[PDB]
Order: structure tokens, then sequence, then C-alpha cells
């Protein structure tokens, strides 16, 4: 009795999982690739940590997050693989509940982690308080169409405080300052965006997961997670919070994964 997890985003869940890869199972959980490739952390991130090692019982992951992603190329434009691509993609495979992947309303959990790159290529070129409404909005209509094939259960990943990334830190502190005023309006709608939707629906069960404050939590006393900082970068994914400039490694998804275990117990998978 598994719970299907797809989960849809950027870089920060990306793990290269193909739709005619292999799929997932039992044995196999990710599918493909392999538990701890294809991330940005050197190992597993927080999708393959909540799959493989926080679950409670048997977790299949349909990752279908996407390096660069933003949540549609008509609003802040990235990549080809955008959040409503990967809708697209859901839709064409997995949405009418093949033999392979045989979801119903009662075990899958529907995971999105976007905005990262929504607000960092368009914090200084947009105002928050108008622009951020026309994001959230795309998000709650893609949102939707999984409501139409019959997805009732959502987790939603508030947007970290990449402000304090180091690509962002050495565009000088009013940059990181621009950066997370504008992200805090974001934040605050995909919270009320999240609301509204379970209120109207009903029939429902979400999280919000804020990992901002726990992120922050972390940068601001990092010593106490064990990192000496919160600005080094080590590409080993755990001897820093950062992996790279703009991604955190796999201690960081690690820890962050076993916050949202318990906040997760209601979807069914831990």
């Amino acid at each position: 009795n598994p719970t299907y997890f797809f989960t849809f985003g950027d870089s920060y869940s990306q793990t290269g999982f193909s739709a005619s890869g292999t799929q997932p199972s039992a044995s196999n959980p990710m599918g493909n690739p392999d538990l701890g490739i294809g991330t940005t952390t050197n190992g597993p991130n927080w999708i393959g940590y909540l799959t493989t090692t926080e679950n409670a019982s048997l977790v299949l992951s349909y990752n279908l997050a996407a390096g660069g992603a933003t949540i549609d190329n008509a609003l802040v434009p990235a990549y080809p693989g955008d959040l409503a691509s990967q809708f697209r993609l859901f839709e064409d495979v997995y949405a009418d509940k093949p033999a392979s992947a045989p979801w119903s309303a009662e075990d899958a959990v529907f995971g999105v982690w976007i905005g990262i790159n929504d607000i960092g290529n368009a914090y200084y070129s947009t105002d928050a308080e108008t622009y951020t409404p026309k994001l959230i909005s795309r998000l709650e209509s893609l949102v939707e169409e999984v409501y139409k094939n019959g997805g009732r259960k959502f987790l939603f990943l508030n947007v970290p405080p990449t402000s304090r990334s180091p690509l962002f830190l050495e565009q000088g502190e009013e940059v990181v300052k621009q950066h997370a005023e504008y992200l805090s309006v974001y934040n605050e709608n995909l919270e009320g965006m999240v609301d509204d939707f379970t209120k109207k629906k009903g029939d429902v069960t979400t999280v919000l997961y804020d990992s901002w404050s726990f992120m922050t939590k972390i940068l601001d006393d990092p010593t106490a997670y064990g990192f000496p900082d919160a600005t080094c970068i080590n590409d080993d994914g755990t001897s820093c919070i950062w992996w790279n400039n703009y991604h955190p490694g796999m201690k960081y998804h690690l820890l962050q994964a076993e916050d949202m275990k318990p906040k997760l117990r209601k979807l069914g998978g831990w």
C-alpha cells in the first residue's frame, strides 16, 4: 500500500528522474536515477530522504522537478522545464493512473517547491505586491489540474532564504535586502493561497512547510547544527551549508527532511 509522491520544483528538488527511466517500485522507490544521484547536494536531497529515510511506510517517488525552473515561462521565464511543463509531463504520463502508478486520492501526495527562481529573476524588476499574486495564481491553476485528476493531498514548501546564499550575499547587503523583502511577500501570498485552496475545496489535506524559517534558524546559528559558519561552500555537501553558491548540501537537506517528517504525518507516508 504505497504512497505515490509526485514532486514538482527546481534544482532544490531535481534528481534527474526520467519518465522513461526505471519506474518506482518497492525495491526501488526512486525509480531512477539511483538514490543520491542527480541532485545539487552531493547526495540525496530532501525528496530522497523523505522517500527512503524518513518514510513510515512505502513511498514511491516520481520526481518531476527540473533545474532552474520557474512557475510559468509566460510570467518569469528561465528554462523550458518550468513548473507548467512539469505538470504537463504529469498529465501526459501519470494523471490517468496507469498500471505503473495506480494512484488514488487516498495514497497520492503532490509536493511542490517552486519560487526560488521566479523571485531570483524578478525581485528587482517587478512589484512584489501586485506581481507575486500573478505567480501564485498560476501555481494555483496548475494545482487545480491535479485536483481535477483526483489529487487531494498536497505539500507546498515556501521559498527558503536564498537571499543569504553566497550568490546573493556577494551582490551586497542592499540586494540581499531587496530580494528578501520580495521573497517575504511571495511567501505570504503562497500561504494565503494554500489556506484559501484548502478551505474552498474542503476535501484536501494540505501542508505548507515553512522551509524559510527552518533554514533561517540554521543560517542564524550554524554551529548548533554542526556547520562552522553560514557562508562557506563545500561540494562534499556536509562540511558547509552550501554545496555550491546557490544550493545547500545533503546535510542541510537531511536536516530539513527530518524537520519535515512530523509535519508530513497527516499526508500518509511519514
